């Protein structure tokens, strides 16, 4: 409703760039602390993993770096970038295409 995150999909893998960059924008009436975090340890390495957005419309870019492909056959979770402001989440899958 009053803040989002672009693109809703973070893909790595054949044919993507090792980096991927997520924007996130605070359309809250105040300035926000974002945490952005992922669902399996040591995955990805997430920049910065905190910081603060400007409100009415203001946006953050975080840089998400693979470390090592996931392992669902390890049964591993699916794996989630997870983006936390205000009392609020937002999850965006990560795909790594073989």
């Amino acid at each position: 409703q009053n803040w989002c995150v672009q693109p809703g999909l973070l893909e790595f893998g054949v044919g993507c760039s090792p980096l991927a960059t997520l924007s996130v924008t605070n359309s809250f009436c105040s300035r926000q602390l974002i945490e952005v975090t992922c669902n399996v340890p040591d995955l990805v390495r997430i920049s910065p993993s905190e910081c603060y957005v400007s409100p009415d419309g203001g946006h953050a870019e975080i840089d998400v770096r693979l470390l090592r492909s996931p392992r669902q056959d390890l049964l591993e979770r699916e794996p989630l970038i997870v983006v936390s402001m205000e009392n609020e989440r937002i999850s965006v899958p990560i795909s790594f295409k073989f």
